[PDB]
This record gives structure tokens, C-alpha cells and sequence, in this order.
């Protein structure tokens, strides 16, 4: 069954695909990553080799992370597996991973940085991130690092969510500032809101130069946390520096997002809510009066229950590459139409 390979030297690497993939073309640079053609399908993919994926059991673990999380996602806002190979015809031989995806135009940083874009426009991209959110949400997968450039998004304004699982440190909830050890899956509502500002305004909300600044900058505006939020702070050293601060009202967001659309107001506010507890779902957030025109109960679909104890467990290098090797073999292409 195994298909026949074909070698070349891409840059500064050797790549060793099937011949179902032609014309390949690097594009940026975890591993590196080349635009290729599909003979299958006849779409544009990407191509993803790995750097080094079982170099390290941090590595080894990491390359089985990445390869379980895109093996799961099966939705229209969320980047999935259309294929992964490796040049390898035995598991004593391999070595090598590469994942393949559709490639998309561009990410939100690029549509966003040069221009500004319009109310409609803002509507329809910040529903797509929540709808994806929401599949990645009832998975009991949390991103963790949603930014403009982990979202991509092609000339017709379909967005899909990357890397789940420009400074990273603009888009991050104030508790993660803060190692906040039991943070839950409403860092990822707080990143969308930082991005939703930005479209907006065409202007990062929290362009932080460090950690202490990116908080400075937070609490500034969402003000800092009442007692109710501070009783609910565990660490001492936190509570104690959150407390020596200087005592920052809310501010009232209608005022700084002046001539939003008061909807989108609305949206940001319950979004950006420092204490965690009381922010906004990707579920909640869909049903949203700004989501008006997009919003179906019946077409936000949830994932199936993924798998994540492995997570805890300790192994060795060869160990995670014996099960990263076994999902490849067990890959299954999804349905062509
Ligand atoms: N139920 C909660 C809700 C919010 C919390 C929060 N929020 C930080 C203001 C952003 N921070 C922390 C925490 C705990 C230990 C060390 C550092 C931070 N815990 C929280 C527990
Ligand atoms: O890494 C990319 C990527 C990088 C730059 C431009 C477009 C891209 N499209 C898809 N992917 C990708 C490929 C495989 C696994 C996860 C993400």
C-alpha cells in the first residue's frame, strides 16, 4: 500500500514526501512548513516537517501532543489533519514527521495590520473564532495562545483556529500573567476579546513591554480586583503585589471603544472581565445579541470527548515515539468532497 517517495533539499532541509505532493514551496519557519500541491484533491495544502521530533522526551511528547490534537479536530472553524506520513517503512526507522493541512491566505495579523476593518466584517470573524471555540471548549481543550497570527483566514473571511494546545504576552489573561496554576478555559474568551479590540480600533489593547507592564496596562483598564476577586487569590505573593498596586477604577468601555457599535461594547465587556469566574463563554458569547445575523443554536456543533490523560504520564523518548508512530498508522483520511 505504502506510496513512492520522492527527495529534494528544501533550504536548509532535506524534505521526503509522496509524489501525490508536488511543486513544493517554503513559506515560513517547532519545524518548517512548504506550500505543496495536492494531486488527490487538487487543493493547496501545507506541508509540516517536524524539527527533530523525538530528540528529546519533551520533544517526543510534544510531536504526540500536536499529532492527537490535530487528529481530533473535525470542524469548519478549527485546522484539521488531511494527511501525515513519514518517509520511514518500519517504526526502528522512523524518524521523520510531517502533517498536512489546507493552506489557508493569510492570518488575522496581516488583514488587520495593514487596514481596519468594518463592524460586519469584525461580527463575522469574531463569530467564527467563538464557534471554533466553543468545538475546542467542549473537548476540554483550552488554546492557550490564540493571537492574530494563530488565526488564518482566506480571501472569502472563513477563518480557522491554529496551534491549539508580535508578542504571544498581549493577548494573555491577566491570571496567566500572574502562574495562576488552575486558570480554566476562559483564558481563551479573554485572548478573543484582545483581538476583537484590535480589529476594531486597529490598535493593540495591551501592547505590554514585560509582565509587570502587560498587567499595569490590563488593570488600567478593567481596573484593579475588588475584594471579591482577591479572596478568591490563593497565593500570598500575588494577592500581596496585586494589593500593593495603585487602586485603578474600571473604566467604563463605552469610552475608550468610542462610536463601536454599543453591541460590540457590550460583547467586550463581558469578555474582559478580570476575575475569571464571571467571563463570558465561547458558548454564552455565540448567543450574543452582536452575533445577530450568524448565530445558529443548530450549526455550533460540540467535539467528541478527547483523550488527554497522557498528559500526566512520564515516558520514555521511545515510548511516546512507539504511539506517535501508531497514530500515523491508525490515520484514517477524512471523507472527499
Ligand atoms: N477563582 C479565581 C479567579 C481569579 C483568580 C485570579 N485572577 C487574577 C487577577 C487575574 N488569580 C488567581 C491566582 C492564584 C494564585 C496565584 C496567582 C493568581 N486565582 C484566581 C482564582
Ligand atoms: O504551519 C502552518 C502554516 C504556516 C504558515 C502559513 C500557513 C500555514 N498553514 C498551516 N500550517 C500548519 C501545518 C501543519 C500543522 C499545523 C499548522
Amino acid at each position: 500500500e505504502r506510496p513512492t517517495f520522492y527527495r529534494q533539499e528544501l533550504n536548509k532541509t532535506i524534505w521526503e514526501v509522496p509524489e501525490r505532493y508536488q511543486n513544493l514551496s517554503p513559506v515560513g519557519s517547532y519545524g518548517s512548513v512548504c506550500a505543496a500541491f495536492d494531486t488527490k484533491t487538487g487543493l493547496r495544502v501545507a506541508v509540516k516537517k517536524l524539527s527533530r521530533p523525538f530528540q528529546s522526551i519533551i520533544h517526543a511528547k510534544r510531536t504526540y501532543r500536536e499529532l492527537r490534537l490535530l487528529k481530533h479536530m473535525k470542524h469548519e472553524n478549527v485546522i484539521g489533519l488531511l494527511d501525515v506520513f513519514t518517509p520511514a517503512r518500519s517504526l526502528e526507522e522512523f524518524n521523520d514527521v510531517y502533517l498536512v493541512t489546507h493552506l489557508m491566505g493569510a492570518d488575522l495579523n496581516n488583514i488587520v495590520k495593514c487596514q481596519k476593518l468594518t463592524d460586519d466584517h469584525v461580527q463575522f470573524l469574531i463569530y467564527q473564532i467563538l464557534r471554533g471555540l466553543k468545538y475546542i471548549h467542549s473537548a476540554d481543550i483550552i488554546h492557550r495562545d490564540l493571537k492574530p497570527s494563530n488565526l488564518a483566514v482566506n480571501e472569502d473571511c472563513e477563518l480557522k483556529i491554529l496551534d491549539f494546545g508580535v508578542a504571544t504576552r498581549w493577548y494573555r489573561a491577566p491570571e496567566i500573567m500572574l502562574n495562576w496554576m488552575h486558570y480554566n478555559q476562559t483564558v481563551d474568551i479573554w485572548s478573543v476579546g484582545c483581538i476583537m479590540a484590535e480589529l476594531l480600533t486597529g490598535r493593540t489593547l495591551f501592547p505590554g513591554t514585560d509582565h509587570i507592564d502587560q498587567l499595569k496596562l490590563i488593570l488600567r483598564l478593567v481596573g484593579t480586583p475588588g475584594a471579591e476577586l482577591l479572596k478568591k487569590i490563593s497565593s500570598e505573593s500575588a494577592r500581596n503585589y496585586i494589593q500593593s498596586l495603585t487602586q485603578m477604577p474600571k473604566m467604563n468601555f463605552a469610552n475608550v471603544f468610542i462610536g463601536a457599535n454599543p453591541l460590540a461594547v457590550d460583547l467586550l465587556e463581558k469578555m474582559l472581565v478580570l476575575d475569571s469566574d464571571k467571563r463570558i463563554t465561547a458558548a454564552q458569547a455565540l448567543a450574543h445579541a452582536y452575533f445577530a445575523q450568524y448565530h445558529d443554536p443548530d450549526d455550533e456543533p460540540v467535539a467528541d470527548p478527547y483523550d488527554q490523560s497522557f498528559e500526566s504520564r512520564d515516558l520514555l523518548i521511545d515510548e511516546w515515539k512507539s504511539l506517535t508512530y501508531d497514530e500515523v498508522i491508525s490515520f484514517v483520511p477524512p471523507p472527499l468532497d
